[PDB]
């Protein structure tokens, strides 16, 4: 193909929520139900002060997990504890065990695989991971966070891959538009098994049954 690669040759998978579960935001849904807590209120506060919030500047390895607890409960006021909903969470989660054994095939059949996700410095799983991926992309050690331009061109660089040659994974659909404008397959897992039929069809891999 002199101009365009429109095969899919690399396939990228998001952690929380796709690979691991379960992902921050239903935790919180979760918590709210559990505390009679109004509805969206943890959501919101975690979300507070956008790309400027405490939480993309604990995702951009800005500041440190212990920096950050002070600043969400702030933002929960603006007698719960932040610091033991998010451990006992972190604790319990899991690895999506349909979800990885579909990436590990996909590599046995000869694609580069990849991790992007944002995730956090703890100052206080992945070494399993590792090696059964070609790269794994942590938003808080390169300095950048999803869904920002830059770190999908740096996924790019580093898969040495043009954008229709790629497949990428998120249970977020806000991280999935950058991707999908730059010509990348995208699919939003809102459900695993929903999730790979549709990385079935596009990659003309058999995954299911
Ligand atoms: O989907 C995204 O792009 C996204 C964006 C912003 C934050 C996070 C995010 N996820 C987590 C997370 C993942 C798994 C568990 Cl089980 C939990 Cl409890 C949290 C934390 C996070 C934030 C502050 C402290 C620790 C983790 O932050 C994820
Ligand atoms: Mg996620």
């Amino acid at each position: 193909n002199l101009y365009f690669q429109g095969t899919l040759r690399a396939a990228v998978f998001d952690l929380d929520g796709v690979l691991a579960l379960p992902a921050v935001f239903g935790v919180l849904g979760r918590t709210e139900e559990a505390l009679a807590l109004p509805r969206g209120l943890l959501n919101d506060a975690f979300q507070k002060g956008g790309p400027e919030g405490a939480t993309t500047r604990l995702m951009k390895g800005e500041i440190t997990l212990s920096q950050w607890i002070p600043l969400m409960e702030e933002n929960c006021r603006k007698n719960f504890s932040i610091k033991e909903i998010f451990d006992k969470a972190i604790s319990a989660r899991k690895i999506n065990r349909p979800m990885l054994q579909a990436a590990l095939m996909l590599r046995k059949k000869g694609f580069t695989t990849a991790i992007l996700t944002n995730t956090w410095l703890d100052d206080r799983l992945m070494c399993e991971l590792k090696m059964h991926f070609d790269f794994l992309i942590e938003s808080c050690q390169v300095g950048m966070v999803k869904p920002e331009p830059q770190i999908y061109k740096f996924l790019l660089d580093t898969l040495k891959a043009s954008p229709s040659e790629v497949v990428f994974l998120d249970d977020i659909g806000a991280n999935l538009k950058p991707a999908r404008d730059l010509g990348m397959v995208t699919i939003l897992v809102q459900d695993t098994d929903t999730a790979l039929k549709e990385l079935e069809k596009v990659t003309g891999i058999q995954l299911l049954n």
